[PDB]
């Protein structure tokens, strides 16, 4: 009996967990044993293969071959899949980024509509849901649009556009994927919160389909809000008519590690999923990966890490160990 | 002199442990030179290379080349082998629980029929045993059934199926296997050991052999059954006319060790051992594995270890140290 079980067993579709796969993951027995182990995990999100970069690596060159890969992988395990992301400011190839003559309105919007509507039209129902627009808020002024290409160029008009072009592929295709605005530091009420929860309103007041938000909650132990105030978030979201997922939920560490900040942990892993299993449309929880040795953190963030589910104290290919942050999880959902 | 001397001396077949190999463990030199000491291990199971998903990775493709790699090591250091397992609910391959098109009773028969006949007759007296059925039995409630695959599809029949086409097997082919159904939380009275009995009585009854129960023996230290309440247990399933073993022994405590739980460990290999010592048809106890690097504890249990009769505390590749839990078993013997 595992965490995907018990989510399964409160009303959740899953519980899940990001895989950087294809890569060198699939090269750790230890680490695939656990990932193919369905008591654990029922769902799957592919942490790079799917983004901009690898997908549309020249303009108008389509490139299926690798998230194909991951999407057998995932579904010989049973996992339903959140596609993930089709428009975001980041892994963006230069063809983007730098190109030789700049951007319109009129051409970048061309290139979004692309990208999005044959992204969504290809792969169909293997994507559960699709997050169709990725990091759009900003952190400074909270409230406010990120400044990125897609922004700087369309203007705000490119969320509603992307959420657009999706939908006529999906009806296009007569899909059931779902179309999800996928952000970080939106876990908490505040004025980030409330910006995506404003554009959810502004989609629905224009027939535009949304159907849910994820959550990334990437946290810091300690930092992490409480389990009442990630309730009280949820709500304000679910009451747009619309679901919610914990979509990249790790939980990181300044190191090394000490008792105090790894019983932190265990609690703020316990206090989200506790929070989700308590809010009737928030569908699943995914992990963002559940291995410290292939976990994004310790890269991204100078002396933190220790982020993850379980650890290999003698580094890839060697035996998995199950951390007390694993047991948070399990005992939120029972 | 060692565990398998002394099991020997005992009238026993072996001590014996469980090794996950082919894998890492044989790139550890210190490992496998305890391994390979036959004064401590006079028999061995491998930990997951027989299962259906290694020995029939696809349907009716069968490969048994890991499978003959174990068995070939372990003949170099003249163990005995307990085979393990051939119908069991988990590490089953992706063409039988995402099947193209569903099972029906008749197709997956068929399918467990082909798989334990083909195994039994192709590696003959190369096991001493199989475990034929593991784990058939819930927790929850402890009487009943556990719903899987096999269950789910077939009915509660598939037990008496696997063991009835392992004797076809053993009969066609004039063998020696010992035929075993292996269980844990079997080890203490209670519903759940009485109805593995009662899976005995009943092919027992349908004359069809069962040779073994096999007692898994994963125990928490101060949670194991007293020896005494082993030596019931143990009576109450030799009296159907089959021997026991104590198959997957080791006794996991919470970390860190401290002076109390390491002597509740060695008390609780002791009791296991002297139970099976005690038990004139109990033929031999298996460790689940001897050494903490490679146990299968901290993967499962958060928290949780120190399970086995050797450590080390320098890390893999470095000497084994072998703790007061393996002075417990010697003592039992
Ligand atoms: O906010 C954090 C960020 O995580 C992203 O995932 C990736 C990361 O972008 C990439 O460099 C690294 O190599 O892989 C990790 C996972 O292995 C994620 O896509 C974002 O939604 C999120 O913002
Ligand atoms: C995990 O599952 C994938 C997809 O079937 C497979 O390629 C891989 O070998 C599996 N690894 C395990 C079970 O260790
Ligand atoms: C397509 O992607 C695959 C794997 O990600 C890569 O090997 C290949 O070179 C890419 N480009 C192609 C096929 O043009
Ligand atoms: C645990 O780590 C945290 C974060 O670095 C620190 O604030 C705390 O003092 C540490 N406690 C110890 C070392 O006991
Ligand atoms: C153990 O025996 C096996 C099988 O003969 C052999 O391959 C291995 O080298 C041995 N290792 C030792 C004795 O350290
Ligand atoms: C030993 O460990 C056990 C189990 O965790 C615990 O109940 C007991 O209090 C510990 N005794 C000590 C530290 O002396």
């Amino acid at each position: 009996w595992g965490l995907n079980n018990a989510a399964r067993a409160d009303g959740k579709l899953w519980f899940g967990t990001a895989a950087d796969i294809p890569g060198l993951e699939q090269d750790d027995r230890y680490y695939m044993k656990e990932y193919n182990n369905t008591h654990d995990f029922g769902g799957t999100t592919p942490a790079n293969i799917m983004k901009f970069m690898f997908t549309e690596p020249e303009q108008n060159v389509f490139n299926f071959t690798g998230a194909q890969e991951f999407l057998d992988i995932a579904f010989a395990s049973h996992k339903l899949v959140r596609c993930h992301n089709l428009i975001w400011q980041s892994e963006l190839p230069t063809w983007v980024t730098n190109p030789t003559t700049n951007w319109t309105n009129e051409t970048l919007s061309k290139v979004l509509q692309n990208h999005v509507y044959t992204l969504v039209s290809h792969f169909g129902d293997q994507c559960y849901s699709w997050d169709v627009v990725n990091e759009a808020l900003s952190d400074d002024p909270a409230g406010s649009y990120q400044n990125n290409i897609w922004f700087d160029t369309i203007g705000p008009e490119y969320v509603a556009m992307a959420f657009e072009y999706a939908e006529k592929a999906v009806k296009d295709h007569k899909l059931n994927v779902k179309l999800y605005y996928n952000d970080y530091n939106i876990e908490y009420p505040g004025p980030k919160s409330t910006a995506a929860q404003n554009i959810v309103k502004e989609l629905k007041a224009r027939n535009i389909q949304i159907d849910g938000v994820g959550l990334e909650s990437h946290f810091i132990a300690g930092e992490t809000p409480s389990q009442a105030t990630q309730i009280t978030n949820m709500a304000d979201f679910t009451s747009l008519d619309i679901d919610v997922a914990v979509t990249e939920l790790d939980v990181r560490l300044y190191l090394p590690p000490n008792a105090t900040s790894e019983a932190q942990q265990v609690a703020d892993y316990y206090a989200t999923v506790a929070a989700c299993a308590a809010t009737e449309r928030c569908i699943g929880i995914t992990v963002w990966d559940f291995d410290d040795t292939y976990s994004w953190v310790p890269s991204t963030f100078a002396g933190q890490g220790y982020a993850d589910l379980f650890f290999q104290p003698d580094g890839p290919n060697t035996p998995l160990v199950k951390k007390a942050a694993y047991d948070g999880c399990l005992q939120a959902l029972q």
